[PDB]
């Protein structure tokens, strides 16, 4: 459910922090 930081955050870490 948390494929972000797991394999590589691309939202809360990218979506807003590109």
């Amino acid at each position: 459910v948390y494929p972000f930081m797991w394999g590589g955050a691309y939202c809360f870490c990218d979506a807003e922090n590109t």
